[PDB]
């Protein structure tokens, strides 16, 4: 999967991925990365500062990173409208956080 | 891949998945098809009105299926501002339109 919808997390560990080279991962040092062919081509920068944590999109569209004691140590301070919005690794690299809605099939959540 | 980022198109053939069941494919015949483990939940009901279809997502956020014959068979008619927009299936099965842009990386196109 290469997005992840508010108000949904990308736990420790687990990363969004566009084959065959592009990864963004909430590393289980706190960072978020977004490597590139094992390359570090940006990234939160927030290694080391927590473990455990946790990436969250907001439904209101602000994108935070939470430390295991569930504290904010990063964020976007996109706040904005509620509604859903969607974090999404592309296949031109950028990650980019689009909302809100604005057409639906309704074919989920199922 | 289980997005579509505007002004990009998901040619004849091709599709969008959410693993391990959900397949939102651009049929030959031309009707834009939503499977769920080889059955269909949504489609466009365009299947049979031409061949060699494309799907198009503008960056004002119409979403829009052209024919061989670059004509407009089926559209959402959500016409908005100009910008950047993301069409996704969701792991929660749903298929939907986010823009525009709140927030980016940079880190692409590249
Ligand atoms: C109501 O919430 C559901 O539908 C909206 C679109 O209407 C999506 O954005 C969201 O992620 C869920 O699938
Ligand atoms: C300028 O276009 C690029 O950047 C915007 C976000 O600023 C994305 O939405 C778009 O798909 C491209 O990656």
């Amino acid at each position: 999967v290469n997005s992840l919808s508010s108000p949904n997390s990308l736990f420790t560990g687990h990363s969004l991925e566009v084959g065959p080279s592009y990864r963004l991962i909430m590393q289980g040092d706190c960072n978020f990365v977004l490597y590139d062919s094992g390359k570090p081509v940006w990234a939160s920068n927030t290694g080391g500062l927590g473990s455990g944590c946790r990436l969250t999109l907001h439904n209101n569209g602000n994108l935070v990173i939470y430390d295991q004691s569930n504290r904010v140590i990063w964020q976007t301070k996109t706040n904005g409208k509620e509604d859903h919005y969607v974090l999404v690794l592309q296949q031109d690299r950028n990650v980019v956080i689009y909302g809100p809605v604005v057409w639906a099939t309704g074919s989920g959540p199922a």
